[PDB]
């Protein structure tokens, strides 16, 4: 159900779009660091999803589902904003601050999910 | 200079209103669409607050802030569209909008508090 609603997240359809389309965008040097940071956020999302799914614990997946969605959203959103800044560099500084937000939020999620003991669930 | 001209042009304010806001979204995203329109209005209002003073030093001083102010509205629309395409992202988009709103409030208060 929650698992079903997020099958595209666990499978990594946005991860594929990021890698196959968004990361192929030619950007100027000024946006290149942001592009590389977003690639790392994408790998971090994929890795955290794997961390959860490889436990083969359906209750855990259901519990962590919304966090895995969020983890992915930070990477996707960051790319949408990078593309906006590529189209108009006036938005680069703002995009860079949103990147920090996404990085902070991904870190909170990653730390929580990785520290979580599955025995906590009933 | 790139900033200042966009600001005095209004291009991104026009962009949100003529393009982004003309997208018909799912009914469940209509509240977000309306909140974004108000963020756009707030940006426009703050820009007018500066530009109506006909003070080029002030506009130069505030130009980056005015672009940031606008960026929260622009970025917000892009995330709404992401959520319109995938309801999985609605909650995340809402949180980002609240962040943008909070940041807009800080820029607005700062700019309107300015004295030389």
């Amino acid at each position: 159900q929650v698992v079903a609603a997020i099958r595209h997240i666990t499978t990594g359809t946005y991860i594929a779009r990021i890698r196959e389309e968004y990361q192929q965008t030619e950007v100027k040097p000024e946006l290149q660091p942001m592009k590389e940071a977003l690639a790392r956020m994408t790998d971090r999302a994929e890795a955290l999803i794997a961390f959860v799914t490889e436990q083969k614990d359906q209750e855990l997946l259901d519990f962590q589902a919304r966090r895995l969605v969020e983890m992915t959203a930070h990477a996707v959103f960051g790319h949408l904003l990078m593309l906006a800044a590529n189209d108009d560099d006036s938005f680069r500084q703002s995009a860079e601050v949103y990147l920090r937000y996404g990085q902070a939020e991904q870190e909170k999620i990653d730390s929580y999910v990785r520290a979580f003991r599955p025995e906590e669930l009933t």
